[PDB]
């Protein structure tokens, strides 16, 4: 499991997602770099112009790829799910507006790891900062704060986005997530601890389909 | 089963589909009374502008609602398979173009009969008849095959549906359908004599297709 991370690996992430009364399906590819905690990816919106705001999709767009350093190695689920993978499934809340639920499952295909997700959308406000465009093309820093979960022996993860907004306000964005393994064997069930995440996104200048070039690095700590 | 179809019932259609890269959803609402083989229903593109004709849809927006004579009760599968129901499965081939999959679930729940749908084309030509939108807005009159099929406990059907194009030149589309029940009678090899009127509800700014069909089985 640890081990299918050395070196850089290829990535291909599929998102499948149906937001109120609009559709989209986004593709993305690129690498990652669990030794350093590093992911560069290209996404596309294969489907046009995106309904609703690219950053809104980031954290449903791998942790896998997080750098879990020697002391904190004996708590990373996510590797040691690997290569039979783990289900990500995950309720995501914005404030005064709509909500995501999300189903993913993450694992390996020859050598590339796959992510692939489905996407309900509801109850999103028309001209809210979502369905409205307001957000800004920029990402903060977050904890996602991790816990074991024997009852499915997998894990819980919680955390709040914070999404920039065009008049300077912020739409806080509630993550309440869950994952497990798709096959039989150990998965390493956590102490306490949480997900350092750092992310830029960007736009291929050169590009003239709706897209995002994304950066991002995330460390584990806090034990 | 059979009893449930007595009197006007409630339909709800959901369709989810990717083709060539394009992305919809159609919604659709309306009445289904088996006694007289009708169903009235209203859909729309709550994704936008189609990028497939209307009719190309029609063979995928519940034949539950096919009328069978007295004499033909015991061929009707449909209706014996409620109200758990049955996935409806078809591969259709569209001559010298592309090709819709198609996987739905009909089913009751509450007293509405729902069909959910989810559809994937490809090798679509780019400027063909389908993305090109080059087929009239009508439908013609067809004969759906119907034959048991005991392997899967179920049935096979297959027919040709005409689309009209506009140049006086007839798309083909090849229908091969798979019927299974969900939870049955098994028929017969007879068809389904199929009409279909399709209009539009004037003082609606949606993309749309208000459909008028009568089924009778023979």
């Amino acid at each position: 499991g640890e081990e299918l991370f050395t070196g850089v690996v290829p990535i291909l992430i599929e998102l499948d997602g149906h937001v109120n009364g609009h559709c989209f399906f986004v593709r993305g590819e690129g690498e990652g770099d669990a030794t350093i905690g590093k992911l560069s990816l290209k996404f596309i919106a294969t489907t046009g112009k995106l309904p609703v705001p690219w950053p809104t999709l980031v954290t449903t767009l791998v942790q896998c790829f997080s750098r879990y350093p020697d002391h904190m190695k004996r708590h990373d689920f996510f590797k040691s799910a690997m290569p039979e993978g783990y289900v990500q499934e995950r309720t995501i809340y914005f404030k005064d507006d709509g909500t995501y639920k999300t189903r993913a499952e993450v694992k390996f295909e020859g050598d590339t790891l796959v992510n692939r997700i489905e996407l309900k959308g509801i109850d999103f406000k028309e001209d809210g900062n979502i369905l409205g465009h307001k957000l800004e093309y920029n990402f903060n820093s977050h904890k996602v704060y991790i816990t074991a979960d024997k009852q499915n022996n997998g894990i819980k993860a919680n955390f709040t986005i914070r999404h920039n907004v065009e008049d300077g306000s912020v739409q806080l964005a509630d993550h309440y997530q869950q994952n497990t393994p798709i096959g039989d064997g150990p998965v390493d069930l956590p102490d306490d601890h949480y997900l350092s995440t750092q992310t830029i996104l960007s736009k291929d200048l050169n590009e003239k389909r709706d897209h995002m070039v994304l950066l991002e690095y995330v460390t584990a700590a806090g034990i």
